[PDB]
Formats: structure tokens, C-alpha cells, sequence
């Protein structure tokens, strides 16, 4: 466990675009610098304002309806596709998914340190771990009341990711 974790940060630039190139389609490549970027600008853009009404805290509270919320969702669903587009493969094993998650996370959180110049602490491990391990348990679970229609949205996203990874095919 501490071993994946320490892994993972030696390799959280394998989750770089430059890393990335060439290891999975264009088309994927390019919704995942989308997807990371409007991520980041959201927390960067919620905890400016966190932090102009209390400078001193040290945390980040996560909103269960915001904008950044769904974003996060998106660049989860986004990410377990850069996943089996790496491995070459429709399912992982459980202990690869493992270790993808890890760097994931691992990667996410130093960018909230070193991008978003934001305390180490506020988007830890641990907090982002919370929210993956609902999105791993579905949309259901990860927004709590999702109106039916909205879940048709989230499939059509995920399948339209699908295809960017296998380079536009079925």
C-alpha cells in the first residue's frame, strides 16, 4: 500500500501529456488535457474564493452539487479510459485498476499543490480517494439523486470516450 503510493509518485508524470503521447489515440489524449484542465480551473476558481473569506484555512470543502463536482466525475470517467487505452485491453486487472488509481490520484493532487499553488493537505489522497471510490461505484452512488435523463447523458459520454480510445471505432 505505502509501496503502490511511493510508486505512484515517482510516476505521476506518466499521466503528462508528454508521457501520454503516442501510448493512446489523439482523440483520447486531447479529452484528457480537456477534462484535467476545466477540473483544475474549477477547484482553483471555488478555493480563491474559500480562501478570501478565511486565508488561513487549510482545507478544501468539496461540494456534492457543484460544477466542479460533475467535472471531477467526467475527468474520472475520462481517466479509466487512459487506463485500458494504455493497457490495450477492455478490462483490467483488479490489481492494474489498483495501481491506476493510485497514480491518478497521486497525480491530481500534486498538480492542486504545484499547478493551483494550493496547501498539500486541502487536496489530499485521501479526499480524492473518497470521491473515486463512489465514481467506481457508479453514477447512482456518486450523485446521490440523479434525474433518469441525466444518466442517459453520463452512459452517452462514457461510450463516446470508449470510442475516442479504440481511435473512433466500436
Amino acid at each position: 500500500t505505502n509501496l503502490m503510493v511511493s510508486t505512484a509518485v515517482e510516476k505521476k508524470k506518466y499521466l503528462d501529456s508528454e508521457f501520454l503521447l503516442h501510448c493512446i489515440s489523439a482523440q483520447l489524449l486531447d479529452m484528457w488535457k480537456q477534462a484535467r484542465a476545466r477540473w483544475l480551473e474549477l477547484v482553483g476558481k471555488e478555493w480563491a474564493h474559500m480562501l478570501a473569506l478565511n486565508p488561513e484555512r487549510k482545507d478544501f470543502l468539496w461540494k456534492n452539487q457543484s460544477e466542479m463536482n460533475s467535472a471531477f466525475f467526467d475527468l474520472c470517467e475520462v481517466g479509466k479510459q487512459v487506463m485500458l487505452g494504455l493497457l490495450g485491453k477492455e478490462v483490467a486487472l483488479p490489481k492494474e485498476e489498483q495501481a491506476f488509481w493510485i497514480m491518478y490520484a497521486v497525480h491530481l493532487s500534486a498538480a492542486c499543490a504545484e499547478e493551483l499553488h494550493m496547501p498539500e493537505v486541502a487536496m489530499s489522497l485521501r479526499k480524492l480517494n473518497v470521491k473515486l471510490k463512489d465514481f467506481n461505484f457508479g453514477g447512482t452512488r456518486y450523485f446521490k439523486d440523479m434525474p433518469p435523463e441525466e444518466k442517459k447523458r453520463r452512459m452517452e459520454r462514457k461510450q463516446r470516450i470508449e470510442e475516442a480510445r479504440r481511435h473512433g471505432m466500436p
